């Protein structure tokens, strides 16, 4: 049933957005170390959790680019395309606030102690909870880029090892393997544009940051061209190249 | 057998703080360096062999919440109900006191060596190494929340990844995720109030602590409304906000 | 069919130095926090992953020194060893141009800040974010010995992994553990040549920084002897060994 | 065949010394970044791997007080005990050369700049790379006793998650899980120690350290009593405590 799945897509999108959003505002304003490797085991692992939660119900797509994907490679029913991005969305939304409310003291104490503004320009920094950024040394198009390529993988591996027909079926394991596969993605591309690879994990919390009070900086990111196209549009490119990529050069051999 | 059961209670929750409490001693007193995740990843993966050591027996609570959350929602014989918790508070209780006992020595040269008066309101720091206090920036009540939030999370899932209906079954994979998704909480959400989730878990390890030197802060944590009724009564609602959350939205829908 | 297991290796052998080069990339330009371990375990599970995505086609070998010791001793179709290093080595290639290309900016930037002359004696250790250099305290010989016998380790537990006559049969699990052993490899022996065991891993990278700009000490690591044929001929030496060691102390007994 | 079983302890005990004290010396002379977490997962999942590859085989024990306590508690042949801890103690020894052969200048040189004098008191950190030392806060008999609780504690989980009576059984999940339980007995005890709990492990790469130059120290660690006393009769004492207690307050109520 449509409205029991798009239940499940909201609560494990903002399962997901929990775990995720939330070691950051610890490493942000709680002052927690974590390398790069960490912050990318602990949101692969988030969306492994939100997978295994929701898989047996909605099917687990807890991302826009996923499911136009599959809808245009995996025979999705196209009627359920925007009820689950709805559902994705809000619930990425929601999970952002709720983090929020249980940190709010740490975020304002903490702009408070380093001179912070928020919805300055320097406070993309701690924006950068919620949402992704580009690195300072690359732009728009070179951000599109890594978003792209990066999605492309992602969806290609999701296809992999869900794909029966390829090597020993993985069962159980294939959503923690998911997790993993996120993991290294954000640690070997994650400096460059945090890994969003996900319109509703990326939109949804960049719309609550706006509301709380940082403005159109949540946005922009402070840049000429609005960031928020980005995490939005490359993400959606990428899985159907990837998808796309995964039937021809692979199923096709299989 | 009851009498077998409480037995691997004991244990269990026993074996659970002794890895816990453990890590977190060797970061206080020992001089190990340990980032918020990998305190995480220990504490989780600890509580993950408690329940493979008990899971057979029990059915491994391990935790008081947890209890009273499976007689209210999983038909769980409330004769065993308070045995069952007894049992969890003294394994817990006896393994912090065995891991002060392996430490004993680091304690004391470490209050020498820092000037650290232990009872005194700055002792509290290597008081949290057995059970759990509020950030200095939050309240009773928004502590209250927290714990509240997380436990829900945390019996909400431990759940889903059980439930045999619910997308493939995981097996002997269960413990493990268990033990990850404790991981996730404690690193998304360990610096507000240390994760506590577990009556047992807290209640126990500060009677000692309390028992050992350090008074009435133990208690207390230094503030005014006695923190130790959160990490008691707080894991409890949670636990079964969690509980009736997962019936209602999830399990209704399998 | 020859040319799908072509495709697949070329894929697989990307996939492992695009997650490899790239979080030493971020390590290097982009100053992520990395230990010795975590950069062993996201290669090891960068290649566990590229096994998933092409055994079912290729069979995975994504080792020239892996199809090498294959061939002559668990009868490999030689007709397809030539083909399957040519694209493990050309998979390497575009994975370590594509990873350069992403991080482009961050190298440039990165070499003006500390004012680091690509092609110079000094650029050697950003080169490292490609292929593996011999620790400053050792010498051609020493260094051939490391890469030669822990590549011997990492076949014989290859196959120790995939012999299915050896205690119970790991199934799934597989990929997953030869990632872990290629974590610790890394993270015992690592120091010392950066654990190229894998001509392909390292020639084909190599030969990208040549034409990058980091000409000749690319190859020669700035070093007497030229450095690439250590993890060009080692690695291959110690697959042989290794397969040999498993079939007659081990598989002999089984 | 006895022959092929001592075969297989030499090696599973040998990988398990390469990887462990392999991490150890990177750590010490290679100046390679780990937590006390990181040294314990590596040293649990290196003995995963031990596992993995002997299993089958021997059955492996890669542990003198593994073997003494089975032949006590689980039935096993006595004929084959001293055979299997002359291997156990024998593949640690080479393994324990092989490592510094490797590392041999890391050695050398860290000791010149340090000017740290080979066999002195001062060269038992160094030393601590093969085998294990007490912490400067305790004595011979608070380290015996921390020796025997956890070897307990890890033969008594051994066979709880080797125990196919309890609970689901693990399957080839078992080695993994001994790893990790390692890994956290490791990091919640290891500070105190060197989690040792293996005559084998510490004796035969003691003897190592005491040929090359460490002398005396390498045995007595620069103490009164004699400490590689309490590494080579702590951990058999505790590991038939752990077989007993399991058999009785677990295996009994199966
Ligand atoms: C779940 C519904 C959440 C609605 C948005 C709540 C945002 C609360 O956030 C608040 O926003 C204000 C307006 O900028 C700021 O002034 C406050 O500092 C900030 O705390
Ligand atoms: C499902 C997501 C649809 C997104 C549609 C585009 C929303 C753009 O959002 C707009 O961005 C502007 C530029 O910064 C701001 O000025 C506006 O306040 C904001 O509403
Ligand atoms: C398993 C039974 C344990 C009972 C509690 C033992 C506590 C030992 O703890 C001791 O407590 C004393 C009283 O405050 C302090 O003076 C000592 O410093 C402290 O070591
Ligand atoms: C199963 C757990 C039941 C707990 C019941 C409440 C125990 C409260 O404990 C009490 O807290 C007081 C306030 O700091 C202290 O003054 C007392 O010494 C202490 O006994
Ligand atoms: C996939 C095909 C890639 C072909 C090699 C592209 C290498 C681009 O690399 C370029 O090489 C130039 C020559 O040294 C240097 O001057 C530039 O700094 C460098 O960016
Ligand atoms: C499949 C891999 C085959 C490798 C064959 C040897 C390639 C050696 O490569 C050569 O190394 C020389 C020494 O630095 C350089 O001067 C040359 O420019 C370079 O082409
Ligand atoms: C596998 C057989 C190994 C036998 C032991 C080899 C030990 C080599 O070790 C050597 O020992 C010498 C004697 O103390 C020292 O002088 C050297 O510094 C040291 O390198
Ligand atoms: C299977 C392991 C049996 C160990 C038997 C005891 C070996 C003790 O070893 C001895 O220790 C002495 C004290 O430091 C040294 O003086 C001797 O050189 C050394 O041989």
């Amino acid at each position: 049933t449509l409205k029991g799945q798009c239940i499940a897509e909201f609560l494990g999108t903002g399962l997901l957005i929990f775990f995720g959003v939330g070691c950051v505002a610890a490493l942000k304003v709680a002052g927690a170390s974590f390398g790069q490797w960490e912050i990318s085991v602990i949101w692969g692992l988030g969306v492994a959790m939100a997978i295994y939660l929701t898989a047996g119900v909605s099917g687990a797509h807890l991302n826009p680019a996923v499911t136009i994907a599959l809808w245009l490679f995996a025979c999705f029913d196209k009627r359920k395309v925007i009820p689950f991005i709805v559902s994705q969305v809000a619930g990425a939304f929601c999970a952002a606030a709720l983090v929020y409310g249980l940190y709010y003291n740490l975020f304002f104490d903490f702009e408070q102690t380093h001179h912070i503004v928020r919805g300055s320009v320097e406070s993309v920094d701690l924006a950068g909870t919620f949402s992704t950024y580009p690195n300072p040394h690359i732009n728009f198009v070179q951000a599109f880029a890594v978003e792209m390529v990066i999605t492309a993988i992602l969806m290609g591996l999701i296809l992999a090892l869900t794909d029966d027909g390829n090597g020993v079926p993985r069962g159980p394991l294939a959503p923690l393997l998911i997790g993993l596969l996120i993991a290294v993605i954000g640690a070997s591309m994650g400096p460059l544009t945090g890994f969003a690879m996900n319109p509703a994990r990326d939109f949804g919390p960049k719309v609550f940051a706006w509301l709380a009070g940082w403005g159109n900086v949540a946005f922009t990111g402070g840049r000429d061209i609005p960031y928020f196209l980005v995490p939005l549009f490359g993400p959606i490119v990428g899985a159907i190249v990837g998808a796309f990529a995964y039937r021809k050069l692979i199923g096709r051999h299989l």
